[PDB]
């Protein structure tokens, strides 16, 4: 599967938790990535990122990379929209303009630096 949010729960549901987020910290970015099947980097156990919007793309890149626990020798990329950012890419940015319809972000990262 890809995600499970909308099929196994609402729409409304996930644009819900972010109502809280955003009232909670409104200052923030929840970024939703998701595992890019076309890689081959090892899956990670959920796809959740709570980062500021003074961050940039780099430290994501960065932050995934800690869920995957990839190895020094390795490189990931991140990508939004079938696409790869910078790493000066602002989350603030990016999101303003990479924000979905549910509010939240849909970001997908790969060992490799190819779009698919």
């Amino acid at each position: 599967m890809k995600s499970t949010f909308k099929s196994e729960y609402p729409f409304e549901k996930r644009k819900a938790e972010s109502e809280r987020i955003a009232d909670r910290f409104p200052n923030r970015i929840p970024v939703i990535c998701e595992k890019a099947e076309k890689s081959d980097i090892p899956e990670i156990d959920k796809r959740k990122y709570l980062v500021p919007a003074d961050l940039t793309v780099g430290q994501f890149v960065y932050v995934i990379r800690k869920r995957i626990m990839l190895p020094p020798e390795k490189a990931i990329f991140i990508f939004v929209n079938d696409t790869l950012p910078p790493t000066a890419a602002l989350m603030s940015a990016i999101y303003q303009e990479h924000k979905d319809k549910d509010g939240f972000l849909y970001v997908t990262y790969s060992g490799e630096n190819t779009f698919g």
